[PDB]
């Protein structure tokens, strides 16, 4: 299915930490951003995405039209400048960020009652899985 609507709770969250190092992030904010859980609200709608991921600490808003090329700049995170492209490949979710960091981006898919989302930046690969609230 490539219906990712929902409220989606954090179940586990792989290498966080050094995806985030990658991205160059200090370290103290890693260390309290590793610890928290996040909540994912995704409200698509056609090619429109409208997503929110809260946690305690920081929020992230992004919203985007699949295959429509859009300027991000990385103020949750690392504080860069990307242009974003999110695309389908099959049933997986595809964002291109190009820029200063090679090969930085994600995927994001449904599996069964799951949403998988595997971020890349250079090396690293942080995966989390989220269950439908």
């Amino acid at each position: 299915t490539r219906d990712q609507n929902g409220t989606w709770e954090m179940e586990s969250n792989e290498n966080f930490e050094g995806y985030m190092k990658a991205l160059d992030i200090d370290f103290a904010t890693r260390k309290i951003a590793v610890r928290l859980t996040q909540t994912k609200v995704i409200d698509q709608d056609g090619d429109n995405f409208k997503t929110k991921t809260t946690s305690t600490f920081r929020n992230l808003d992004v919203d985007f039209t699949v295959g429509v090329e859009f300027d991000e700049y990385t103020k949750s995170l690392d504080n860069r400048h990307v242009k974003a492209l999110v695309t389908w490949e099959g049933d997986v979710l595809v964002c291109v960020q190009k820029g200063e960091k090679e090969n930085r981006g994600w995927k994001q898919w449904i599996e069964g009652d799951k949403l998988y989302l595997e971020l890349t930046c250079g090396d690293q690969v942080c995966r989390q899985v989220f269950k439908k609230k």
